[PDB]
């Protein structure tokens, strides 16, 4: 019954991290017919509930409701449903998106007739998005032979920070050591994740809305040297890091179309796309839309690493030649999303989210080598965090969105071969909606957020574990609350705490104090010796302020 | 101007041998609405306008209508163009199909109205087929364990013919020796080609419906021992050809859906299903229709060879590991049809027809090492034809539908280097619409049929060339003609002469005198050391004999 929606359809803790096709929803759709028993929707109307689904719906129904996270909602299906179902269903509305930013899920009664009806219409795709395309949005600001030999600023690069400046559509570079904003660049669009090259001297930017950046760090005054877009929604891109390979390619992944591209590493220019559509590797069963999600780069082979989603399917994509493509199409577990290599940076460690698993692939051997569940409910480790615990030897760590457990997962075949891929310890944390979880090889400490937590405080807040002091015996490893908001001194709303970033020495991690576009946000330094606070940052450029990367550890993939 | 369908629409020797989805055509569609603007059809006239379009459109236009050979008629596209225009155009009649069994290509004014109203509404792509719906039709009639441990009849299995007796959906198998038929065997629909395992054991048949059908030749009594449908239209099937893979895999190609399939070699249990539909390899734009063309084994490397035509990729596919599945996606040339291993079993050489290029890929290296213009039009090799020519070394060469023009190309890159990969030669055979080239390394003798040439006397004749009397000269090598049908002593409308196929010793050539199914057909055995006429296959139940396939030639790879 349509009362069912009071289970599937409210705000969970970990089902507000799904994507929000929100540019792809600016495009307009032409209405289409209606076939007899149901009733055609106008071009307004059509649009403005297109529009809804796009933004709210379609990230777990998707943009062609063959499913993802949620069931298929093809008009075959609904139908069979009926209005009347579809209306009192949608009534209770949907999960919300992210805070700062995102839908809250109610509907008006109008919009709610809208939607049923939309969900009985057949749907068309949307444009897909190549060559030709890319080709036209590619522009190069400034040629390789007309950039620096060397670096032409006295800034200090590695030790560098770039800020995702989200709705204001910048990013801020910010000196690791004094913590003066050095410069503040636009992107005209929000940008998801800085990476940097191998050399760390090109920092490459990829927008929501496909558009891909490249700025280099040798100018007098860094601007963006390149651009091209590469699809309409996009969250991911990486560097090629092999030794020898170092600044040869760059690689971006997009929702929509479900697609990877392969560019220079030096002019942006694209070089190969890769549809992503395809077969589930379980039930194998065609699906039109697998999402790339985390995009990662192989130390150990000359290869690109990226999760399809939906399929649950993850590639190694060699690069050396890219006209006789060779890849390797691993069946994983559906629901990949994001993850990072190990503290040897051999293996790749997955969530694959929605099914609570871990999935490890050897990046040496290219071959799938376990698949666990950690116990927790939507783990989301960011990169995670590799240290070395007291008695379980090297370990990578992950938090839950769905609930406070933090769990660790051996990751050394050869010294500790009984450990390794075995899910060795879970102990709770602040709570759930957790996000990012954070280390450093420098550090004692093992940072928690909890980001989405409905608790103002303890959204506020991390989690700070002494790594020293775990034993593994079973108990629950103590963890001491840094009231990181509170720190902030803002006034205003609820800000939530998310993601931290090390400097280059590990000496110090970084917090994202995150409020709305319109209300006062800043970044709060940790000394990490004495876990005190450092420094606050704020600044009336500092909007949004969201991931941070800073230039070293993000172009050496150290966490 | 609509008029140019009399030059764009015309029947041609070298433009109806495209795909008609006469199976696919058999499934019933509703009607979708029409969107303001546009008239729509009830499902009765919808359901019939569907039906001619995959039998006689879709080949060349796509069932979603993005185009293949011929261009995209997708609704924003054939609305701008207006309903008076398609209708103009279409009364023009569009390109026959094959002789005896494909359409006429002319439309009654009832039915010019229906698919002009078609183009103009949106068009719902044909069901996926998954591995849910291949396990549902999988039937292993005889279970390995139970079949015979040796060969229990008596026949000279190698020098067996496996025959398609078209429209039937049979096969004949045919006695190398005493050309008798030892049985028929029915299969349902039409049976495209039949392949035998490495072993010779295995006889493989597809049917263009996509059912494929595994007999065992040990059987006192040979029948098919298990069964499996893959798609809904299907034409190509391989066996596993590396030393070591013997029996152990089988591949289907699909046209709908786009993909292919691994199957085991002992069951035909589906393991890996994979989506063909991606990116065009030079301007890189997604296609949602590239159909699978010929497939070929290696027998260098544990992988089987796929061609995908609208993209104009070849696809090297390691069967060694299914799980983490490695393929090697070349770009190639589009319009990827068939083609042939060079003499060494080292190079694989297939035409890119539409485009008149001869695409090269090495096997050994898995890379493309040559794409050469024949200088002729559509070049339709079959497998082609192998010989050592006495002055340029081997050659692989071909013959064309759009002229009488046979091309070599040199295939010894280490020890002809000057040759290798070049057309070395170009002669003219009987005329336009030939379709096979064969020989044999026991023959000095290579056969050219000319099946689709408007002119009976030469449709019905096939051109014999003598390769010890070719010199290096480039003169024309001159040629005997085979009054092939005359020899059949058939009257009936025009029978056509196609394909010619050697027994196992390679002292006789095979070629079918193909006759409509209403019409009486045979067989004529030509004695490959005299060029004259050995004997003449007739029977009741011999109808519309169209491939032939003897066993050893055929798991050998001997052409
Ligand atoms: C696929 C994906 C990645 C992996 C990138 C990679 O590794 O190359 C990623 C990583 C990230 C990372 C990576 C951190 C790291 O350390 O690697 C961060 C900080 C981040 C901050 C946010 N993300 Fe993210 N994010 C999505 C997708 C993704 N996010 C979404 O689909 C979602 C749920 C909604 C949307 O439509 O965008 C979403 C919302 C957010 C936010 O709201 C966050 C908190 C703030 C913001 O700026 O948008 N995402
Ligand atoms: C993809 C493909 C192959 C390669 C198979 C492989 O390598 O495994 C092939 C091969 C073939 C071969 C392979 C010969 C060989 O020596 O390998 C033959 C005999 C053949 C006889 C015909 N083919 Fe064929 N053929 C098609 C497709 C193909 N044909 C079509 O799409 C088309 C144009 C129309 C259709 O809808 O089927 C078509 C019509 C025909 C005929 O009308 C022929 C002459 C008679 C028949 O039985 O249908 N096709
Ligand atoms: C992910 C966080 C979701 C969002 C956002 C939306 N939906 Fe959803 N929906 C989701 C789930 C988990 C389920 C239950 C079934 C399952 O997949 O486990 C649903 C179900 C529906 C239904 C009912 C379908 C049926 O009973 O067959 C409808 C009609 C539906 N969802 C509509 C819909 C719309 C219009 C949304 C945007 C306003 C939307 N969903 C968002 C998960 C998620
Ligand atoms: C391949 C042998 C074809 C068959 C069979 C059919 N069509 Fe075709 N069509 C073909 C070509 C080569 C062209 C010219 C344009 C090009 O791609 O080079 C066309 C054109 C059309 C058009 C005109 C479209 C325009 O934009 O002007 C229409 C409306 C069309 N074809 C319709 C059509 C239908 C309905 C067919 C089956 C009855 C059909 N075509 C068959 C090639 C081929």
């Amino acid at each position: 019954d349509p009362a069912a929606a009071l289970e599937d359809h409210k705000t969970r803790t970990d089902n507000r991290y799904e994507p929000s096709l929100d540019n792809l929803a600016q495009q307009d759709v032409a209405a289409p017919g209606a076939p007899e028993g149901v009733t055609a929707l106008s071009d307004a109307q059509y649009n403005e509930a297109n529009k809804i689904y796009f933004e709210r719906c379609a990230g777990c129904h998707g943009v062609l409701r063959k499913g993802a996270t949620g069931k298929a909602l093809t008009p075959d299906l609904t139908r069979d449903l009926g209005f009347d179902y579809l209306q009192s269903f949608i009534t209770y509305a949907s999960p919300a998106g992210m805070p700062n930013w995102g839908t809250s899920g109610e509907l008006s009664a109008e919009q709610v007739d809208l939607m049923a009806n939309y969900l009985l219409l057949d749907p068309a795709a949307p444009p897909e998005f190549g060559m030709k395309e890319m080709r036209e949005s590619w522009k190069v600001h400034v040629a390789p032979e007309d950039r620096p030999t060397q670096q032409m600023n006295d800034w200090d690069l590695e030790n560098l920070f770039s800020v995702t400046l989200r709705d204001a559509g910048q990013i801020a570079l910010i000196d690791g050591s004094t913590y003066e904003i050095k410069t503040v660049l636009d992107t005209g669009y929000a940008v998801h994740i800085s990476r940097l090259s191998a050399s760390g001297r090109y920092l490459f930017v990829i927008g929501r809305d496909g558009k891909v950046n490249m700025i280099d760090l040798w100018m007098k005054e860094p601007t963006t040297v390149a651009e091209i877009k590469i699809g309409s929604e996009a969250r991911s891109i990486e560097t090629s890091k092999m030794e020898g390979w170092e600044d040869k390619y760059a690689i971006a992944g997009a929702y929509w179309p479900p697609q990877y591209v392969i560019m220079d590493g030096e002019t942006l220019e694209p070089k190969k796309i890769q549809s992503t559509r395809g077969m589930t590797y379980d039930e194998q069963e065609y699906h039109p839309e697998p999402r790339v999600a985390a995009i990662l780069a192989s130390h150990y082979r000359p290869e690109f690493i990226v999760n399809v989603k939906e399929t649950g399917k993850i590639l190694l994509v060699d690069y050396t030649d890219l006209n006789n493509l060779k890849t390797t199409e691993i069946s994983a577990e559906r629901f990949l999303h994001d993850g990072g290599l190990d503290g040897s940076h051999r293996y790749f460690i997955t969530a694959a989210n929605a099914r609570n698993k871990l999935v490890v692939i050897d990046t040496k051997e290219g071959k799938l080598v376990a698949i666990e569940d950690t116990g927790g409910q939507t783990p989301h480790p960011g990169r995670g965090a590799n240290f070395v615990h007291p008695t379980f030897g090297p370990v990578w760590a992950t938090s839950h969105m769905g609930d406070d457990s933090v769990a660790l997962i051996g990751t050394d075949p050869e010294g500790h071969p009984d450990n390794a891929w075995k899910i060795l310890d879970s102990f709770p944390a602040l709570g759930g909606g957790s996000l990012f979880i954070k280390t450093h090889p420098n550090s004692q400490y093992l940072y928690v957020d909890a980001t989405l937590n409905p608790e103002a405080e303890i959204s506020g807040s991390v989690a700070v574990f002494d790594i020293k002091a775990m034993t593994g015996d079973g108990s629950d490893p103590e963890f001491k609350t840094l009231p990181i908001a509170e720190w902030a001194g803002i006034t205003e709303g609820q800000p939530r705490v998310v993601q931290g970033e090390f400097n280059k020495d590990g000496t110090e991690v970084w917090f994202s104090v995150w409020n709305g576009k319109d209300q006062e946000s800043a970044l709060v330094v940790v000394d990490d010796k004495t876990l005190e606070l450092k420094h606050v940052i704020k600044d009336e450029r500092l909007v949004t302020p969201t991931g941070k990367f800073n230039v070293y550890n993000t172009m050496t993939d150290t966490y």
